[PDB]
C-alpha cells in the first residue's frame, strides 16, 4: 500500500560531514513524507538491539560501537514501495561500488563509513520504527502531494 | 546524425509538482537542443492520437483522462542519439525501478504518475512531433556547439 | 491579489547559453505559475513593439536587432506582487552591479547580454502578455496552492 | 561560538518538501544542528511562541497555522548564529526578500513565511526551552578549527 | 573585457572540498578561468601578498593561515571581474555576508572566510605577477559572443 | 590503500563549456583528496605519450589534436579504490550510454567530446602522473575527511 514505512539513520559520519539536509531533500524530492525525525545518540542497548542479526559476528562490536560514537539523525519515510526505493536510492553495501546519482555512490569511499543506512524490508522496517520512535513521535495523519499517486 | 529529434512531455503531475525547469535544465546541460516547446492542455483527440498504440488496452481511457486533465510542457528536443538518450534520462516504465540520477529515479513513485514521457524511437518521434506542434512552431535554424560535437 | 501576472523573456542569450530550465525552475521554487510558455524567434514588429518605451534612444536597434537574432523563450508567470518579483529575482540592469542570488548577478556580465527580461509594472506587464500571447495560450483557473497563500 | 538559535520549519515548508533544502543551507553555512525533531505542535505551544503577537487580529490564524500540520523544530550552534540565521532567512515579506535568501527564492504570502527563527539570543533560549527538552540536545559539538580561528 | 583578478581559495575553503563549488560559480557567471592551480604558499609569498597589512598585528595570523596548507589560486577574466569577484565572495565578515556570496553561504569567520580576492586592478596585477608566471597564464582567450555585446 | 591515486583530465570541451567545478565538486563530495590541480594547454609532447596506447589507431591523431587545441584542467585525486571510482563517476566512452548520475550521463553527447578522462588503471594512473605533474606538483601531507575512513 501507499502507506509503507522504512527507517533511515543518518550516522555519524553522515552527520559530521553534513549531509542531513543533502540526504532528507532527496528523499522529500521523491515524494515519500517524513512521519518521524529526530537527532540523538543511540545508547549501546538501541545500537545492540537495532543490529541484533550481526550479534554473533565479528564486526557486530564495531557497528555497535560506531552508531553510537556521536549524533545520529533518524527518520521515517512513508510511500508506496519505499523500502526497497529508499535502499536503491542509497546503492550497496559498498559505496566504491555504488553507482553515481545513488547517495553513497556520491559521497562515500568505505563500507563502515557508508553514511546511511535503511531497513533491508518491511519486516525489519516495523521493527527498526518500534526500537527507535516512540508512536507519539511519528504522524498519524499523512496525506502526501496528489499528484504522486494515480 | 546530429539532426535527430524527439518529442518530450511533462506530463500534468509534472508541471504541477513544479518540475519543469529542473526537467528542461537537464536536457540543456546534456547538449540537446531545444526545438520546440510550449505549454498547452491537450484535447481528447490529441490524447488519444498520442496514445493510440494502447487503445484496446484497459488503462487506455486513464492515461487519456490524465494527461488532458491540466497543463503539459509538450518540448521537442534535437542531437545526436537524443531519442534513445532522452528516455535513458527518464528512467524505466515504474519509477520506483528506475536508478536514483534518472528523472523518475529521483521524483517518482508511481506509474500513473510518472512526471514525464518521451518517445520510444525515431519512427513515434517523428509521428509524435507532428502531431503535437504546428512546422512554424519548431526551429529551422539550429547548429549547437563545436564543443559537444567532433 | 493572487492572481497578479508578469511577461518574461529569456532572450537569445539566455537560450544559447542553457539556462532556460535554471530560470523556470527558479520561478516555479518561489511559488509563481506558470500560465504561459513558448519559444519562438521574435519578429521584428514584435520586438519593436515590446520595447516602444526606447523607440527613440540611441540602443533601440540593438535590443531589436538583438532579441530577433535568435531563439526566446517567452513565458508568463501569476502570484501575488509577480511583477515586482520577479524584477527582484532577476537584479539590476547591469549583470556586474546584481547581487549574487539574483539570476544576472549569477549568470551575466554584460547589459547587451543580461539573459531576461521582465516587466517593470503591472500596466507593462499587461501589455507585454497580450503582445506576447494570444489568450488561447494563457491558462485560464489556477486555484490557489493552500501551501503557499492564506 | 556556542551561541544558539531556535528555527522552525513551519508546516507550509514542510508540506513543500523543503526541510532538507533548508538543513542543508544551515550545515554548509557552518552552523551546527544540536537539536531536531518533528512534530505536530499544539494550540499552548504554538500560542507561548508566538506570545509577541497575542494582540494582533491575525494571531488566532497564525496559531491555527502553525498546529494545522508537522512542523521541523531545529536548534542550530554557532558564533552569531541568531543574526545569522535571519538573515539567510530574509525578511517578514517573502515577496521583499532578496534572491539567495530562504524566503526569498521560496515564498510569496507573509502568511505562509515557510521559516521562523528567533530574534535574540533571550529569545532563542526561551524558545530552545519551550520546544526542546534538555536530553534532546547535544553537549558536546568540538569545534571544528576549519570554521573557527 | 581583459580584466582579470586573482582569487586565493584559502586551506579552509580547500579542506572544507568548496574548491569545485566556488569555481563553477565563477564559471556560470561568464568569467575566463585564464590560471589555475593548487600549491602550498610559502612564507615569502604569503609576506608579499598581504604586504598592506605588515604592521598590523594579525599580519603574522594572515601569512601563517595561508601557507599552513593546499590553497587553490586561481585567475578569472572578464569585464569588471575585480569588483564582481569581490561582490559574488561577500564582505570580510562572512555573518554579515548576504545569503547568495560564498562567504554569505559558507562562511561564520572572519579568520576563516574561505576565499579572497584582489580588491583593486592594481592589486589583481599585483598579485597575479606574485602567484603566477606568465608562461601558467592564457593568452587565446577569445570574447564569448553570447556573453559579450 | 587509502593512498592510492589517479589521474583525471578535463579536456578542451569540458573546460570550454564550464564544468571544471561542477567537475571537481562532485570528485571533492565522494571524499577524494585533490593532490595536484593545474590549468595547461598540452603540448603535442605530452598528448602523444598521454595516448600512447592509441599510437597505431586511426584516431590517434585526433586524440592529440584535440586535446592539445585548448586549455585543459588537470588534477590528480586520492583515496581508497580511486581510480575504479573515478572511471565508474566518470561514466562510459560513449556519453549517450553513459548513465544519469555520471559525468558524461549529465553532460555529453559525442564520443570525441567526452568532457573528461580517468586513468584506467593503477599502472596508467601512475604513468600519467608522472608524465602531467612534477612530482613538486602534488601534495605529500595529506589529511582527508577523518569520517569517510574506517
Ligand atoms: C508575525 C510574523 C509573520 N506573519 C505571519 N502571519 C502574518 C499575517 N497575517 N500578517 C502579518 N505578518 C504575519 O511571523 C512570525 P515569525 O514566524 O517568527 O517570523 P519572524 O521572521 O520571526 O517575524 P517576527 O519578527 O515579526 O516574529
Ligand atoms: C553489515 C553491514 C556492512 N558492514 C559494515 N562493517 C562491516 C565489516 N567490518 N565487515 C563486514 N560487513 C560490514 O553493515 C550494516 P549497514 O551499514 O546497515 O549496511 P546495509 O545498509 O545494511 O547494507
Ligand atoms: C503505458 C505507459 C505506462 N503504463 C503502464 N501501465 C500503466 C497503467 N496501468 N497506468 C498508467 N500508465 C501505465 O504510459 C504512457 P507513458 O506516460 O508514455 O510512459 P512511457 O514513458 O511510455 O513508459
Ligand atoms: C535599455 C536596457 C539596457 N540596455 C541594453 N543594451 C543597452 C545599451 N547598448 N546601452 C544602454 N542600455 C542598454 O535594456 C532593456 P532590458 O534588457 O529589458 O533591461 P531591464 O530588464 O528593462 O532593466
Ligand atoms: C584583514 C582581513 C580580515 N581579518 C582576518 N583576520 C583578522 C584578524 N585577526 N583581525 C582583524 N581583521 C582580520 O583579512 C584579509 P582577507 O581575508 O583577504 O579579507 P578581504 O577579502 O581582504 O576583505
Ligand atoms: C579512444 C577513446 C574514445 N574514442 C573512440 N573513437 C574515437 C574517435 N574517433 N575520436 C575521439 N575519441 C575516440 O578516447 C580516449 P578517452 O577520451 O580517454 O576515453 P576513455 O575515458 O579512455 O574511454
Ligand atoms: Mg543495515
Ligand atoms: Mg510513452
Ligand atoms: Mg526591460
Ligand atoms: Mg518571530
Ligand atoms: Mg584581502
Ligand atoms: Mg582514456
Amino acid at each position: 500500500v501507499n502507506k509503507e514505512r522504512t527507517f533511515l539513520a543518518v550516522k555519524p559520519d553522515g552527520v559530521a560531514r553534513g549531509l542531513v539536509g543533502e540526504i532528507i531533500a532527496r528523499y522529500e524530492k521523491k515524494g515519500f513524507v517524513l512521519v518521524g525525525l529526530k537527532q540523538l545518540v543511540p545508547t549501546k542497548d538501541l545500537a545492540e538491539s537495532h543490529y541484533a542479526e550481526h550479534k554473533e559476528r565479528p564486526f557486530f562490536g564495531g557497528l555497535v560501537s560506531f552508531i553510537t560514537s556521536g549524533p545520529v539523525v533518524a527518520m521515517v519515510f512513508e510511500g508506496k514501495g519505499v523500502v526497497a526505493s529508499a535502499r536503491l536510492m542509497i546503492g550497496v553495501t559498498n559505496p566504491l561500488a555504488s553507482a553515481p546519482g545513488s547517495i553513497r555512490g556520491d559521497f562515500g569511499v568505505d563500507v563502515g563509513r557508508n553514511i546511511i543506512g535503511g531497513s533491508d524490508s518491511v519486516e525489519s522496517a516495523n521493527r527498526e520504527i518500534a526500537l527507535w520512535f516512540k508512536p507519539e513521535e511519528l504522524l498519524t495523519e499523512v496525506k502526501p502531494n496528489p499528484n504522486l499517486y494515480e
